[PDB]
DNA sequence: AGATTAGAGCCGTCACGTATCAAGT
DNA sequence: TGACGGCTCTAATCT
DNA sequence: CTTGATACGAC
């Protein structure tokens, strides 16, 4: 049974050596105005390592670690209080805490030892992740890593502008180019100094996960973790019970769902006419307008689902997609158009789907058109474009008539609520939409608004609302409701689904592992492969062609070199025919990773029995250990297609909590939920986070908001 | 009064191929 | 107003 | 003897 590892970590402090070797004392800045003291003082002083626990109950606000204790001064507005690490858990402290202080000593760099470290922090920099700016304004964005309180170990990026002075008041961050990462500055240093929040137009990203090799997976957010991981690991292994390591769990109710062809929505718009419209005349949308049309007419895809494209004037019945400009906050008219009676209309921008930089007179815009037949209708921004006609037509019609009799005859007994919080009126105040499906799939829409002070009201719609009111852990902000995404109904049983901070983390040891078998460079000896290579052939068995391309790999590498890197051959492979495609190679390429000191091409790709990248594809259900005995459910969605060589963002973890209906809830509405979240209608070649009416019950809400300023 | 968490706003993301089971004269 | 989720931000919050 | 329309793969 496959293995998603969540970001929870699972660790034990080896407590007794912790307090052995090391002499704790926390810090409570009284007055605000004290932190200046505690600076200059931290400055003369030589910790370990400081972190910050933010107790609930007050109780110090820094817990810093020495070696010796040096002599504690007192000073108003501030108190320090040498600890005893049984009382640990008095001041409100947490394993936690011990475990980010641990931390906060280690770097980045391969077999690097503890440090002494005054930030409380941990700000992963690296050379190649450092911009110009224009003129002489450097720019750093850092892997920040941070234990919270629910062992959970999230990885953010932050970015660092350079300044031209020691700055008081903000902080002042200075780069560490040995040891790679960002310590905080007390006092004026030479050097250059910087400071947080980026002052230009580029969102600095750092990739999730990186495939294509060793060197460019140790610059991903999992290279750098796993790299952290392993350093701590040898480096406190004095101090640590067990290992640090990420969470291992079941999975279970896979759904391995095959998303059908994006063409397939196309074949929904049969019989019809799609008319093509500008807004008046701007001569950019218009010739904007004329492109489009005359693109899909010769596509050949709508003359075989009889699809009547038409580039009209004005408005038209039936489908209607117009473009216009983007006016909004352009101080000009806005040329957008509100759909009306039996009208379904589609806008599309100029700016947004044209690329229109301000510039060249006229739209640069293609589709992309690949897959032997160069058909624009294939273009992903044009297909979304059908797609979401289709919805509209559905909540025009008020009828269900996308996701096929089988997906609809399954999602008939379920209805689904929709929290809006509304931003204004004071008085807190969410939005309560029903969704609900007659035999004949029409939808019924149904909205109550309720006040968050008095829930004492009998009616459904408050229940609910109740319901999710105790479970949300601080429901007085729009973010709290936010993260809830739908309650799923089935009459008497209700099911909460919401979004998380906990991410899916593939097996960094096993990546790690293999990317270190295939690295490109990796010095080899052509005596020792060529004994590795005999050793291993009577384990080879035989699939016809498979031990043939074994002997030939091994004639390969006889008459080579004495010394070779791995890519002369690997290039060398190319040449004599063992392409990593073909059934042949694939066999042996395998074969080698198991066992073997190099690899022609790594197995991550591949899907195995066992797969280091497991959770990162299908949807699956996993029951994460939390609290002792209260077990609590999630999900995550993957990717059907397989995964590119590098993956920009990962996979959260939906929750599914029983709000009411105890345990049987989730194993019998999860399989139905399994087939809700297979459309690709909703996230174009991708699976759908949430059930596919969420999808619906956002639009509707969009319209109210619309006629309904007051509700924006 | 610095920490933070909020709350919103943005970049990224959605292809050719060898394998093949059955579509046959 | 391709639009969908992550998530990186900045400002707002709560000190 | 022959090819046509789905899959794990790269990459
Ligand atoms: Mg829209």
């Amino acid at each position: 049974q496959s293995m998603i590892r969540t970001t929870r970590l699972d660790y034990k402090i080896n407590m007794m050596q912790l307090q052995a070797d090391f002499k704790f004392l926390v810090v409570k800045i009284i007055d605000r105005s004290a932190f200046k003291d505690y600076n200059k003082l931290l400055a003369s002083w030589s910790p370990e390592a400081v972190t910050s626990i933010r107790g609930r109950y007050k109780k110090g606000d820094y817990l810093m670690m020495f070696r010796q204790l040096p002599a504690i001064p007192t000073i108003a507005g501030l108190e320090l209080h040498e600890i005893l690490l049984e009382d640990m858990g008095e001041f409100k402290i947490y394993p936690n805490h011990l475990l980010q202080l641990l931390l906060n000593q280690q770097s980045a760099n391969e077999k690097s030892l503890l440090e002494p470290c005054k930030t409380p922090e941990l700000l992963i920099s690296g050379e190649e992740w450092y911009r110009e700016f224009r003129d002489m304004r450097q720019q750093y964005y850092a892997l920040k890593l941070k234990v919270n309180w629910q062992q959970d170990l999230e990885m953010s990026v932050q970015t660092f502008t350079q300044v031209t002075e020691f700055q008081w008041d903000k902080q002042i961050y200075q780069f560490d180019e040995k040891r790679g990462r960002f310590q905080l500055c007390y006092q004026p240093s030479p050097g250059i100094y910087f400071v947080q929040g980026n002052h230009s137009a580029n969102r600095n990203y750092i990739d999730f996960l990186s495939l294509q090799n060793k060197s460019s997976f140790y610059k991903s957010k999992v290279g750098v973790v796993q790299l952290v991981l392993d350093n701590l690991n040898l480096n406190a292994e004095k101090y640590l019970l067990r290992p640090v390591t990420f969470h291992k769990s079941l999975v279970e109710h896979s759904s391995r769902l095959k998303l059908s062809k994006r063409e397939t929505i196309w074949q929904q718009l049969a019989g019809s006419s799609l008319n093509i419209y500008a807004q008046v005349n701007d001569r950019l949308s218009q010739e904007l307008a004329d492109q489009l049309a005359d693109h899909l007419i010769r596509s050949q895809l709508v003359r075989k689902n009889s699809v009547h494209v038409v580039r009209s004037q004005k408005i038209q019945s039936g489908f209607n997609i117009q473009v216009i400009r983007d006016v909004r906050g352009r101080a000009a008219e806005d040329g957008y158009e509100v759909a009306k009676n039996d009208q379904i209309v589609q806008h599309l921008t100029v700016e947004n789907f044209g690329h229109y930089q301000e510039g060249d007179k006229e739209i640069t815009w293609k589709p992309k058109v690949s897959g032997k037949h160069h058909d624009p209708a294939r273009d992903v921004a044009i297909v979304k474009l059908i797609q979401e006609l289709c919805i509209k037509r559905d909540l025009a019609n008020g009828k269900l008539k996308t996701v096929e009799p089988k997906l609809a005859s399954l999602t008939q007994p379920l209805e689904f609520y929709y929290f809006a919080f509304l931003k204004k009126s004071f008085d807190p105040e969410v939005m309560v939409i029903k969704l609900a499906f007659t035999p004949e799939m029409e939808l019924r829409f149904s909205k109550k608004k309720v006040r968050l002070n008095a829930l004492t009201s009998d009616d459904e719609y408050t229940q609910v609302c109740k319901r999710v009111f105790d479970s949300l852990a601080a429901p007085k902000f729009y973010s709290a409701w936010d993260s809830v995404d739908c309650v799923v109904r089935s009459g008497n049983k209700q099911l909460l689904i919401q979004r998380l901070n906990r991410t899916i983390m593939p097996d960094g040891k096993q990546i790690r592992k293999q990317l270190e078998l295939n690295r490109p460079d990796k010095t080899l000896w052509r005596d020792k492969v060529v004994e590795e290579l005999g050793e291993l052939r009577p384990m080879v068995s035989g699939d016809s062609d498979y031990v043939a391309a074994y002997e030939q790999l091994q004639a390969l590498v006889t008459g080579m070199r004495p010394s070779f890197p791995l890519k002369d051959l690997d290039e060398a492979a190319r040449k004599a025919g063992l392409n990593p495609k073909r059934r042949d190679m694939r066999q042996v390429n395998q074969f080698l990773t198991e066992n073997a000191t190099f690899t022609l091409k790594t197995t991550l790709q591949r899907e195995l029995p066992d797969s280091p990248l497991a959770g990162m594809k299908w949807i699956g259900l996993t029951r994460i250990e939390e609290g002792e005995g209260h077990f609590n459910t999630f999900y995550f969605v993957g990717s059907d297609k397989s995964l590119k060589p590098v993956v920009n963002r990962a996979v959260t973890l939906r929750r599914l909590l029983p709000l009411a209906g105890d345990a049987g809830i989730i194993d019998e509405l999860f399989p139905k939920l399994a087939a809700m979240m297979s459309v690709e209608f909703v996230r174009s070649g991708q699976y759908t986070v949430v059930p596919y009416p969420v999808k619906y019950l956002r639009e509707y809400w969009y319209s109210i908001l619309r006629q309904h300023p007051e509700y924006r």
